[PDB]
């Protein structure tokens, strides 16, 4: 009813028909670090600037979403270096880095955070959006992060 909408990307595998298009080095089962109530993580070792990336060309409607949302666990060493995108019209068309979208702070090692990005404040990105990714900004390799709960949320 007047519960703001929401679109499951991934939830312990992918949700309503997103694509996986990651170059980076990933897995879409990763059973080692996974929240509570959960069975499946993507995890990603973020380095020579790959990234995941979930993709359905324009599914995601700003006239029914304003955000995109995961959950990250930076793993043993967090603080990764990663940069967070959204692909409109089939081009990048906005990028953030993730501490800046967790307040300024690095994500906590060894812990799960909410990283919420608005598509207007974040990214002054609206209409249909075909994807998002996060990229490793390092080159050098990075120690592994694991992403949960994917949603697209009004």
């Amino acid at each position: 009813g007047a519960m703001g909408e929401s679109l499951s990307i991934y939830k312990s595998g992918l949700k309503n028909d997103f694509q996986d298009w990651s170059w980076g080095e990933h897995s879409l089962t990763d059973t080692t670090n996974v929240e509570s109530g959960e069975t499946n993580s993507i995890s990603f070792t973020p380095k020579a600037y790959g990234a995941v990336f979930l993709g359905c060309f324009e599914c995601i409607d700003t006239d029914t979403y304003n955000n995109i949302e995961f959950d990250i666990n930076g793993g043993s060493s967090g603080a990764q270096l990663l940069r967070i995108t959204v692909v409109k019209n089939s081009k990048s068309v906005g990028s953030k880095l993730i501490t800046d979208l967790n307040g300024g702070t690095p994500i906590e090692a060894n812990s799960w955070t909410k990283i919420k990005a608005s598509f207007i404040d974040d990214f002054k990105v609206s209409g249909k959006v075909d994807g998002i990714w996060i990229q490793d900004i390092k080159g050098d390799t990075q120690s592994t992060v694991y992403i949960s709960n994917i949603i697209a949320t009004a």
